[PDB]
């Protein structure tokens, strides 16, 4: 095969930020690279963690700037989307301080325009976070027909004078041609193994390395309603939350990619829990176990009993439990809103509690 690697830039961008950073690694200096994402991200199937994309670029700057003092943070979540990125970005990534931030979320976020407006409120807090890192955005593809979200999140590049990275535009063209077999880079159409992350890490040190062979644009105002920006977990350290059967779970989360810590759990049919939750939307993170059978529960928004969404714990997949992230209201009134969630059906023989995880309130940020 032959990757076309300059077809692989989906933005040029403003490189302004980027070029700051190569210009600090050069002088020597202390410089965190960060990288924010799903599965592919966290490194899944790499055979080890040296030899993921993330790991891969993070040696590329080592070796570009043998004089700069690079830490690794990767934050990574399998099976998640920017609709959790925002939540999570203060603690998982901001909180490190990061001078480089790789967004990559486009084989998790759907193509639609609610992740539009999720990757909207993720990338504007990013970039105008304390740091103000350099920002890349990455866009993943389906191997088994050619998708991914970058129509959505390709605006957002646009709009924000982003640089953007594309595997849909030179990997998946050399798969759909027959000069790469599916399985030689990926046992499953989406994550790649060794091979694949390799790949995936070319078309990236391609661009990184053009930018640095080779004033920043005005901050606009949101292309979307951008009610995301501000997008807050409520956890069992919440004090407005009352428990009637749910049970905090006080354990210790060893890193993120331990999901389901600072929730609460449940066994029993009628067990629930009340929580006060600001803003325009809400949205409940919750477990969907693989070990069946489990609890089904349902969520109630302002006492709106009769339009319950069901969050049922058993999953129909099986490749692993899954960090379940439903938006129960959206656009709403922007307002402190009761929200309950109640245990409705239990078996004698369930494998696992069910696990409640967060309630998000998000709204917009004014511009």
């Amino acid at each position: 095969y032959q990757i076309k690697y300059e077809n692989g830039i989906a933005n040029r961008g403003c490189l302004y930020r980027l070029k700051k950073v190569m210009d600090r690694a050069k002088a020597g200096e202390a410089l965190n690279i960060a990288f924010l994402g799903g599965s592919i991200t966290q490194g899944s199937l790499s055979s080890k963690p040296e030899l993921c994309y993330a790991y891969h670029v993070y040696e590329w700057w080592k070796k570009t700037f043998p004089q700069a003092d690079f830490t690794y943070i990767n934050a990574g979540i399998g099976g998640t989307t920017s609709q959790f990125g925002v939540a999570r970005a203060e603690a998982d990534l901001l909180s490190k301080e990061p001078d480089f931030v790789i967004i990559e979320f486009s084989v998790n976020d759907d193509s639609t325009e609610h992740f539009m407006e999720t990757y909207e409120g993720l990338v504007r807090k990013v970039y105008t976070s304390k740091t103000k890192p350099a920002v890349l955005l990455v866009h993943n593809v389906f191997y088994n027909n050619g998708a991914n979200a970058q129509l959505m999140h390709g605006r957002i590049a646009r709009h924000y004078n982003l640089p953007a990275v594309s595997m849909q535009s030179t990997i998946y063209p050399e798969v759909v041609a027959g000069r790469i077999e599916n399985r030689e880079i990926t046992p499953d159409d989406l994550h790649p193994n060794d091979a694949g992350h390799a790949l995936v890490a070319s078309v990236i040190t391609y661009f990184l390395d053009k930018v640095k062979t080779e004033s920043e644009p005005d901050y606009p105002a949101p292309l979307t309603k951008n009610t995301y920006e501000k997008s807050i977990r409520h956890q069992n350290s919440d004090e407005n939350v009352v428990c009637h059967g749910f049970v905090a779970d006080t354990s210790a989360q060893r890193d993120i990619t331990d999901c389901f810590k600072h929730g609460w759990t449940a066994s029993k049919k009628g067990d629930s829990i009340t929580l006060d939750v600001e803003g325009c939307n809400i949205s409940v993170q919750y477990r969907k176990s693989v070990k069946l059978p489990a609890p089904v529960a349902e969520i109630i928004v302002d006492g709106d009993a009769e339009h319950a969404v069901r969050l049922d714990a058993n999953f129909d997949e099986t490749w692993g439990d899954k960090l379940e992230l439903d938006t129960i209201l959206e656009h709403g009134e922007n307002k402190v809103h009761k929200v309950e969630v109640r245990l409705t059906e239990t078996h004698e023989n369930d494998a696992v509690p069910f696990y409640l995880v967060s309630v998000i309130g998000s709204s917009e940020k004014a511009h």
